[PDB]
DNA sequence: CCTGACTCC
DNA sequence: TGGGAGTCAGG
């Protein structure tokens, strides 16, 4: 494969259609080096050194010109890496990573070679082959690097049409071009903006937490009558089941279980298990949300810059890494206070948080076309209280807080394919009763039962299931004669259209929201998405408008057979936006 | 490196 | 024997 190793940018490299590689080898691309550039177009194939291309006003103009279309793989990586250099990338019309992800998330495509494999294209090497793995990872000699980048660009160039053609067959071309690609740009902005952190506050919490860990730790040793590593499920298992001779409720492949659910069930036998649960909760707060967070905060700006992986989950959700900002504590007050350290990036700005209320159950209502479930949402009746009246068979006045919590476990459990065994274990109730709850639920919501039957049948017949905006998940195990394997696939068939349609909806909402913010020239911008919620920051003056704009855009992103409902709060910190 | 903790939706 | 994720310490 012939290419030019160019010393300067020329006009023919700046055609209005090109495959473009802007190579960043560090896995975390924030403020990461760009090691090489390749361009393939109608005129030839070119390798450029970054020092050259990125200092060249004409190349930089071309990068930022939206009418000059680029085909890429992982354009968000390149866009953010370029942002850290103050260079804008526009005109990305095809992203091979996102295309491959839509065609089959299970393939785990994460380099051009793996995408190319999908079309039996082999004139390109895997990145790991060129760079090496782990401690061996290195950028090779220029001629080797240059050929690799050029070959990746040529693969993207040749693969665009084949991938677009299959997406069109799957009814997924608009999902790529109107949803995932625009979202990629929005996520790039979110990651690059980052979220500001009050490190003084975290360091203080950390100091206090260290004190408390020491106290809980020593009390646990007193209760155990021995010192041991409480963070070692192995050592803990000996203490609990050999020394204290507590009952063994569950084993894993390696030994005794010490899961939270097991320890809770052991509470009637020894008080030490409650202390241990507390200690493990505190230790995670310290290790992860204090120490781990502080490790990744950029010290001069005090911002953290997560990476949203847009091409990983099997259902169409995002994930968040380094750090994960989608699992910041909220359920326990001690941990929830971590959110006090997430603050606005400017003076006199505020945090604004908006979340869909029960979007999975509303989606289930839509997809199952269950009259009773649809009517509950159409009239905004409390769905957990409704299910309680049904499973316990009482009037609304007789529903206690605990009954509602159990009904809630039923409501979400059904969505995730729970068995009577799993429900009984989660609620710690008789399995006979758990089975009755499930039987009563399906008697009350017969449309949901038909849905579960139908979607498993569809998966068996077609080999995959689909979401509202035509995302797909293949389920080859659905016809397995093996009960365990088939059962897991049946649960995925039931759940994926629900979880995945919910992901589709919030993604479309982010695009519609961005458009409106820019339309109204507001300074407000997105910081985070947490599956069914959106977190923004804005100058305090803009709260009144956002209180109207954000929930309307979210509720109207798609139109279902039941309303969507969005709650919203704002405050001086993420904690206070409650 | 894998497992089993913890955290979120 | 409930769906989808990431990080951490221990081994
Ligand atoms: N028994 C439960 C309860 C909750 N969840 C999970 O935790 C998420 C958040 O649940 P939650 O906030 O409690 O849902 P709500 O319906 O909004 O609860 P509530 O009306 O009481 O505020 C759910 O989407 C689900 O993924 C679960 O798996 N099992
Ligand atoms: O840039 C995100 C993009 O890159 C991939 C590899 O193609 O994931 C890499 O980067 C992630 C973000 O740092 C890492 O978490 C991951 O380990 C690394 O392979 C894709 O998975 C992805 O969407």
């Amino acid at each position: 494969m012939a290419f030019t190793l160019a010393d300067r940018v020329t006009e023919e490299m700046l055609a209005d259609k090109a495959a473009l590689v802007v190579e960043v080898v560090e896995e975390n691309y924030h403020d990461a080096p760009i090691v090489g550039i390749a361009v393939v177009n109608e005129h030839g194939r070119f390798f450029l050194r970054p020092e050259t291309a990125l200092a060249d006003p004409q190349f930089v103009a071309w990068l930022g010109d939206e009418t000059k279309k680029k085909s890429m793989f992982d354009s968000k990586r390149a866009a953010v890496a370029l942002k850290w250099k103050g260079i804008e990338l526009c005109g990305v019309s095809f992203d091979l990573l996102l295309a491959a992800y839509l065609l089959d998330p299970a393939q785990g495509v994460d380099d051009v070679a793996a995408a190319a494999k999908m079309k039996q294209y082999e004139a390109v090497r895997p990145d790991e082959a060129v760079y090496g793995k782990g401690a061996k990872r290195a950028v090779p000699d220029e001629p080797v690097l240059a050929e690799h980048l050029v070959r990746k660009a040529a693969a993207i160039w040749e693969l665009e049409r084949p991938f677009l053609d299959e997406l069109r067959r799957n009814e997924q071309d608009r999902l790529l071009v109107e949803l995932e690609q625009p979202l990629s740009s929005i996520l790039a902005e979110m990651e690059f903006a980052g979220v500001k952190v009050d490190t003084k506050r975290l360091e203080q919490m950390g100091k206090e937490l260290a004190e408390q860990l020491g106290t809980v730790e020593q009390r646990i040793y007193e209760l155990a009558g021995q010192e041991f590593n409480i963070n070692s499920p192995k050592q803990l298992g000996v203490i609990l089941f050999e020394k204290l001779q507590l009952p063994v409720l569950k084993k894993t492949k390696t030994g005794y279980s010490t899961s939270a659910d097991v320890l809770e069930k052991l509470a009637p036998y020894h008080e030490i298990v409650e202390n241990i649960l507390h200690y493990r909760q505190l230790g995670k707060l310290q290790s992860t949300y204090i120490e781990g967070l502080l490790k990744v905060v950029r010290p001069a700006t005090k911002k953290v810059h997560t990476i949203f992986n847009q091409a990983l989950t099997q259902t169409g959700r995002l994930s968040s890494t380094e750090p994960n900002l989608q699992n910041i504590p909220i359920r326990l007050e001690e941990g929830r206070k971590i959110r006090q350290a997430f603050v606005p990036s400017e003076s006199d700005w505020l945090i604004f948080a908006a979340d869909y209320s029960q979007i999975e159950l509303r989606v289930l209502a839509h997809i199952a076309e269950d009259d009773n479930l649809m009517e509950a949402f159409r009239r905004d009746l409390d769905i957990h209280t409704k299910t309680a009246m049904d499973i316990f068979q009482v009037s609304e006045d007789e529903v206690t807080p605990n009954m509602r919590r159990q009904a809630k476990a039923v409501n979400y459990g059904i969505v995730y394919g729970i068995s009577d065994y799993g429900l009984a274990q989660n609620l710690n109730i008789s399995r006979k009763e758990a089975a009755e709850f499930i039987e009563r639920y399906f008697e009350s919501f017969p449309g949901v039962k038909r849905y579960m039957e139908n979607i498993v049948q569809e998966a068996k017949q077609k080999g995959y299931v689909t979401t509202l905006l035509h995302r797909r998940r293949y389920l080859p195990d659905i016809t397995s004669r093996n009960f365990n394997v088939r059962s897991f696939a049946e649960r995925m068939a039931m759940n994926t259209p629900i979880q995945g349609s919910a992901a589709d909806i919030i993604k479309k909402a982010m695009i519609d929201l961005n458009a409106r913010l820019k339309e109204e020239r507001l300074q407000a911008h997105l910081l985070l998405q947490v599956h069914d919620e959106l977190i923004l920051e804005a100058p305090k003056e803009e709260m009144e408008r956002l209180c109207r704009l954000v929930p309307e855009v979210m509720e109207q992103a798609v139109t279902l057979r039941v309303p969507l409902k969005v709650d919203y709060h704002y405050g001086s910190t993420w904690y206070d936006a409650k």
